[PDB]
């Protein structure tokens, strides 16, 4: 049973949506565009997204497929997930338009200190989601407060500025790792605790100079891992500063919070607490339940390596729209 659609003009496009999605009102840009709407079937407010030029080129088509595969996979309280995907077409031939439905979102996390219990609860939920995302072998790569939607009773989702980027990710470094997301978290936690941006770098070189000011220049165990002779030269061509005490930088913070930050904001990704080890840190003792912290089903990313024609990506996408199960 196909629903009944109606057609409607919004954001200088024509939209064709199942009748269960009522009064669409645009929210906003240059990507595919989003309308907020009312879902009558579930009673909820939803973000409907019209993908623009979904199959315009090959890169375009593969981008669409990636987005659908991703959302379709995320089945977890703290991560954003897919409520619905649909198309007007009746065959593959007539297939051109892909609309996605997810929870409409109250408040992302841009903004004044928070209480140490609020930070605990906020960071716990971010970590809960990262353990899940990480166990499907996915790296978020760009965590920052505006990817963090919280709602009225403070329940938080990860949605998909260089202020929160891991330095291995800024300096293109191959010695990356899932824990780039973790560096980001430290940068958010610190921001919530103090009220101020931990590294408000004005530009690329500033950014790294600020980071090296807090953590110190790389030890010896870290130099052993830099391959480029010039990179090595250049790193120790820099001002040789020591590591600062965090208790001094995080004055009047819970010493467990301070401890945790010292395990997250480390230059060497191989020595950085993982999401799962962080959920066990004493700092979250009030919230940690080791049976309420689920990992994901394994996630086939093999399509990433592939080079295919527009009509193969489109066909693959259609298969995924056909097969969608509502939650």
């Amino acid at each position: 049973e196909r629903p009944t659609f109606y057609r409607q003009e919004l954001n200088k496009t024509i939209w064709e949506v199942p009748e269960r999605y009522q009064n669409l009102s645009p929210v906003g840009g240059a990507y595919g565009s989003v309308c907020a709407a009312f879902d009558t079937k579930t009673g909820l407010r939803v973000a409907v997204k019209k993908l623009s030029r979904p199959f315009q080129s090959i890169i375009h088509a593969k981008r669409t497929y990636r987005e659908l595969r991703l959302l379709k996979h995320m089945k977890h309280e703290n991560v954003i997930g897919l409520l619905d995907v649909f198309t007007p077409a009746r065959s593959l031939e007539e297939f051109n338009d892909v609309y996605l439905v997810t929870h409409l979102m109250g408040a992302d996390l841009n903004n004044q200190k928070l209480t140490d219990d609020h930070v605990q609860f906020l960071i716990y939920q971010i970590l809960r989601g990262l353990k899940y995302i990480h166990s499907a072998d996915i790296i978020h790569r760009d965590l920052k407060p505006s990817n963090l939607a919280v709602n009225e009773d403070c329940e938080l989702k990860i949605l998909d500025t260089r202020w929160y980027r891991a330095p291995e990710i800024m300096l293109n470094w191959m010695h990356y790792n899932q824990t780039v997301d973790i560096w980001s978290v430290g940068c958010i936690m610190a921001e919530l605790l103090t009220g101020r941006t931990l590294f408000p770098g004005t530009d690329h070189i500033d950014q790294l100079k600020l980071i090296l000011r807090l953590v110190g220049t790389p030890g010896a165990e870290l130099l052993k891992k830099i391959s480029s002779e010039s990179a090595r030269n250049y790193i120790q061509s820099l001002t040789q500063m020591p590591k600062m005490n965090f208790a001094n930088v995080f004055i009047g913070a819970n010493p467990l919070a301070v401890d945790l930050l010292e395990k997250m904001l480390v230059l060497d990704s191989d020595k950085r607490i993982t999401a799962a080890q962080a959920l066990a840190h004493a700092y979250f003792a009030q919230y940690h339940d080791p049976d309420d912290e689920p990992v994901a089903d394994p996630y086939d990313q093999s399509f990433e390596s592939r080079d295919l024609l527009i009509d193969e990506w489109k066909s693959l996408t259609y298969d995924e729209v056909i097969s969608f199960v509502p939650p």
